[PDB]
């Protein structure tokens, strides 16, 4: 793997000896294993695990998530704490984050009657320009996320506060199982039509994301299915505001979602512009539905 102008090597991993490391309690599913919380000698961490029974094509893909997480260097990105591959199951180390996946984070928290008062206009700002710089890092290294979308982010805490941060890449690694599984509402027309990916596949998806920050955990195209999405969009069909979204915030997503790739922003631009709607007051004081 290379990364920053460099090959990475399966011993400039971090190997944690199996002795150290300590389940704690489940959290969920990956893509393919299991997730923990975890504690190494005390350090609070996250275990993602490969599961015995396994391909030898799915041990190379774990050591590549391994591989590409480590290499980057973002306070809006996972850290990478170390591995713990010589012993089975075959663990992957990294930073916990306390709020969740993005994605719950937000259906958890939408305002309601008995407690409307929980988030502000502000807050979904500082999540997108969160992501935002971790796009942007990527781009300017070069490296395609391919699937970014409020599933994939995870929140340091759930108060005041938190940061968000990407957090899984079992995309980019595949493509470095099946079109049923494609994320096709994530994605422009060239991608799903071609196949072909760059750093403007990944401005599209972050305007999904957006749109998922702004409906507070909708999914996208919602009555759609995934064709029926896949002909909407290719004919010019894009997803309405989000519930009280504010203008500027959706002209964002709109300019994401440009049908051509040269047409579209890259994320030093989307940067920019989201934090000039930190900058509105009639922005941020907008109220959030119910
Ligand atoms: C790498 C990591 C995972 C967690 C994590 C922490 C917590 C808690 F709040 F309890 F601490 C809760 C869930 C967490 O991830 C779980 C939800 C999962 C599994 N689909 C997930 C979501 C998005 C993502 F990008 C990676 C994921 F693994 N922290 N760090
Ligand atoms: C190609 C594209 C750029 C944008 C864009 C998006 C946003 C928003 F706030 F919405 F994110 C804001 C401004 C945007 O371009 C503005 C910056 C300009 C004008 N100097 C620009 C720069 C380079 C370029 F090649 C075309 C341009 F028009 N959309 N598409």
């Amino acid at each position: 793997y290379c990364f920053a102008g460099k090959t990475s090597s399966i011993s400039d991993l971090k190997e944690v000896p199996r002795k150290n490391i300590t389940l704690i309690r489940g959290l969920g599913h990956g893509a393919f294993g299991e997730v923990y919380e975890g504690q190494v000698s005390p350090l609070q961490v996250a275990v993602k695990t490969l599961p015995e029974v396994c391909s030898e094509q799915d041990e190379l893909d774990f050591l590549m998530e391994a591989l590409i997480i480590s290499k980057f260097n973002h306070q809006n990105i996972v850290r990478c704490i170390g591995v713990s591959l010589q012993s089975l199951p075959r663990f992957i180390l990294l930073e916990l984050m306390a709020g969740g996946d993005l994605k719950s984070f937000l259906r958890e928290t939408r305002p309601r009657p008995s407690q409307p008062s929980s988030l502000a206009m502000l807050d979904l700002l500082h999540v997108a320009r969160d992501i935002a710089c971790g796009c942007q890092y990527l781009e300017e290294n070069h490296f395609i996320h391919r699937d970014i979308a409020a599933r994939n982010c995870l929140l340091t805490c759930p108060g005041p506060g938190r940061v968000a941060k990407i957090g899984d890449f079992g995309m980019a690694r595949d493509i470095y199982g099946g079109c049923a599984m494609l994320p096709v509402k994530w994605m422009p027309p060239e991608a799903f039509m071609e196949g072909i990916f760059t750093s403007k596949t990944d401005t599209w998806s972050f305007g999904v994301l957006l749109w998922e920050i702004f409906s507070l955990g909708y999914m996208p195209y919602p009555s759609k299915s995934n064709q029926e999405v896949l002909e909407f969009v290719t004919s010019g069909g894009r997803m309405d505001p989000p519930k009280n979204c504010p203008g500027p915030v959706y002209r964002i997503m709109t300019q994401c979602w440009q049908h051509q790739p040269e047409d579209r922003p890259n994320f030093a631009i989307i940067l920019e512009r989201i934090e000039y709607c930190t900058q509105d007051p009639d922005v941020i004081n907008t109220a959030l539905p119910i």
